[PDB]
């Protein structure tokens, strides 16, 4: 589907056998939630953004199903005040900006 | 044009007569840059993101020319890491995530 910009690109997603929504993000080059609980063993990771770092886990090759589609990634969890899909998945999915 | 997310969604832009890089980022309400000099007033403002909150000037009605294409909107000028176009910008020439 095409999705305009006059708001936020928000889309549903299931992960973990869990709803939530998601923000397709460009400018991110990882994807990262808030609160979900992931199976599994994981790394620490610490990632910044604008206005300063944060430390996360890290958890590869998880299932994630995004607007309908079937990916699998890596996927952060940590402190984030926004969950967002990024170019790591949404390549996956083929999204591309247009313009 | 249509660009594919398998690397940052960079694009050059023209503001205030200095030449920038900036990142295509449908994850961010607003634009904002690291360091330019623009003119006239500007309104002081707290925006927040991964990792904390930080203060910065707000321009607004500020000519930009991005990929070649002029608008005028609201432009931040504050402590980020990376030059971010955000949807207050892109809405204006038009760009639309596709899938
Ligand atoms: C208006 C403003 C510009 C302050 N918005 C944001 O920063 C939003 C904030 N929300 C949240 C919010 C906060 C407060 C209120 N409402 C919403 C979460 C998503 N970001 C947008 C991000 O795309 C910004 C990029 C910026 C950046 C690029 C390169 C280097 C440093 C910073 C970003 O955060 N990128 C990093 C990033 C992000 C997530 C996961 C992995 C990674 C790695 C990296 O690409």
């Amino acid at each position: 589907p095409q999705i305009t910009l006059w708001q936020r690109p928000l889309v549903t997603i299931k992960i973990g056998g869990q709803l939530r929504e998601a923000l397709l993000d460009t400018g991110a080059d990882d994807t990262i939630f808030e609160e979900i609980s992931l199976p599994g063993r994981w790394k620490p990771k610490i990632i910044g953004g604008i206005g300063g770092f944060i430390k996360v886990r890290q958890y590869d090759q998880i299932p994630i199903e995004i607007c309908g589609h079937k990916v699998i990634g890596t996927v952060l969890v940590g402190p984030t005040p926004a969950n967002v899909i990024g170019r790591n998945l949404m390549t996956q999915i083929g999204c591309t900006l247009n313009f």
